[PDB]
DNA sequence: ACGCAGGTCCTGGACGAATT
DNA sequence: TAATTCGTCCAGGACCTGCG
């Protein structure tokens, strides 16, 4: 108010070009934070930190009831509902519920019928990727 | 058998909150 | 107040496991 920059990318408004120019790193990645080790690149050095665990095994969050531990808080959420039978998402299909909601998501996609992976060597569709590799082991086992 | 699909936890982009 | 950094959500994914 008012912003005459816009980026050409997502069409988000800047008062200032140095504003759009620190912006415009998010699609180009120049000069965004870089990982010592792997020379990958991340939003913000909170990101980059976040990353950083990848390379040292780091697992800070610890579950009080059985002493595993995780990467992420979020994992460690997850992951106690599992001990507190805790199943908040259900596929409004069939009713099926679940504590993990990537699990819930992936379920969904069934009701849909997609067979999207296509075995090169056969031509049996699977659904989900992680079928279709291990299918394609039984084909490298075979020969 | 092995296709199928749920269990589990890792990774990082997205976005508002908190900090500087 | 603006910029940076943080916490968190959430989507996507990899590897595991057991059932029909
Ligand atoms: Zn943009
Ligand atoms: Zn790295
Ligand atoms: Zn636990
Ligand atoms: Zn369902
Ligand atoms: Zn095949």
């Amino acid at each position: 108010g008012s912003k005459s920059f816009t980026c050409d990318q997502c069409g988000k408004y800047f008062s200032q070009k140095r504003q759009l120019k620190s912006h415009y790193r998010v699609h180009t990645g120049h000069s965004l934070p870089e990982c010592s080790h792997c020379h990958r690149k991340f939003m913000d050095v909170s990101q980059l930190k976040k990353h950083l665990r990848t390379h040292t095994g780091e697992k800070p969050f610890t579950c009080e009831i059985c002493g595993k531990s995780f990467t992420a808080k979020s994992s460690l959420q997850t992951h106690i509902r599992i001990h507190r039978g805790e199943k908040p998402y259900s596929c409004s299909i069939c009713g099926k519920c679940f504590s993990d909601s990537s699990a819930k998501r992936r379920h969904c996609i069934l009701h849909t019928g997609k067979k999207p992976f296509s075995c090169p060597e056969c031509g049996l569709q699977f659904a989900r990727l992680d079928n279709l590799k291990a299918h394609l082991k039984i084909h490298s086992k075979e020969k």
